[PDB]
């Protein structure tokens, strides 16, 4: 293609389960290129399909540029070109840095604004269907130069046809990162024909993400070391069983240190986390309500 032939790959920045991410230069600008092999076409095509959803572009959704293919003379590579964010993942950003209260609210609100857009159905001729991430985690959220997030890795997404209340790919199996799986996903009680269930499962995962950010918030040089949710209860790369035992049976969640009650911003973040973590998906906050809360918190702080 015309786009892939003009892109120079400079650095392989990640090797995931579906495709490898490269830092490339396009028309003198930095771009991220997700490359898939010939045998990963279904993964590539689906992610292109999601990223090309009508009215998807949003400041807190990774900016998609193009799908393309590149023949190097021996084999074809399937490309997905998108915006490049030098900070990379929220995961890397939180491992590397601590944030201020202003910084924390910025990352949390942008994530919630991006998820609220994804979840929001826009009716019209240029209508946008409601979309559920299904694999929301700190490794799938990128951090922009201005200190705000954007949701990335939309390849596992599902889209809602609101008129019939049917999901475009009618999921029949559990997907996503085990650590971040909602209680109803771990114990397989989730109604996979119920789109609102998927949005609720995303909210649970966002609550875990907020916890990771809040730990790295530095007030009076006090903060926790970076940790994945449940680091204190499950091993690295946990199994569904290891997760179900903790999240569903023992019904534990990431610990909220009492000192988060000391700060107004961490109090708001802690109440949100708790209202994301309810074992019953229906009691959980909606992403739009979280966006409303944090927007109301940000304006006061003066961001
Ligand atoms: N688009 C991006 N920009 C910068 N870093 C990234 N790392 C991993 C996956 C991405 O998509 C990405």
């Amino acid at each position: 293609g015309t786009i892939a032939r003009t892109i120079v790959l400079q650095e392989s920045i990640g090797k995931g389960r579906f495709g490898e991410v490269w830092r490339g230069k396009w028309r003198g600008e930095e771009v991220a290129v997700k490359i898939f092999s010939s045998r990963e076409e279904r993964s590539w095509f689906r992610e292109a399909e999601i990223y090309q959803t009508v009215m998807l572009r949003h400041e807190n959704i990774l900016g998609f540029i193009a799908a393309d293919n590149k023949d190097n003379g021996t084999w074809t590579q399937l490309w997905l070109v998108s915006d490049y964010h030098e900070h990379g993942s929220l995961f890397d950003y939180l491992n590397r840095y601590t944030v201020t209260v202003e910084g924390m609210i910025k990352l949390a609100l942008s994530t919630a604004s991006g998820l609220a857009h994804l979840h929001m159905e826009i009716v019209g001729t240029q209508g946008k269907p409601a979309i559920a991430h299904r694999d929301l985690k700190s490794k799938n959220i990128l951090v922009k130069k201005n200190g705000t997030c954007c949701i990335a890795d939309l390849g596992l997404a599902v889209r809602h046809d609101s008129a019939t209340d049917t999901i475009d790919i009618a999921p029949n199996h559990r997907v996503g990162t085990k650590r971040y799986m909602a209680p109803e996903v771990l114990d397989d009680s989730i109604n996979m024909k119920h789109f609102e269930s998927f949005k609720r499962a995303d909210i649970y995962a966002m609550g875990l993400v907020f916890w990771e950010i809040a730990r790295r918030c530095s007030i009076g040089g006090i903060h926790e070391d970076y940790q994945l949710p449940y680091y204190d209860l499950v091993p690295s790369d946990p199994s569904v069983e290891e997760m179900r035992k903790v999240v569903c049976e023992q019904k534990l969640r990431p610990n909220i240190p009492n000192r988060w009650q000391s700060c107004e911003a961490l109090r708001v973040m802690a109440k949100i986390m708790r209202e994301c973590w309810y074992a019953n998906g229906a009691a959980r906050l909606t992403a739009l309500r979280i966006k409303k809360t944090l927007s109301q918190l940000s304006q006061q702080e003066g961001i």
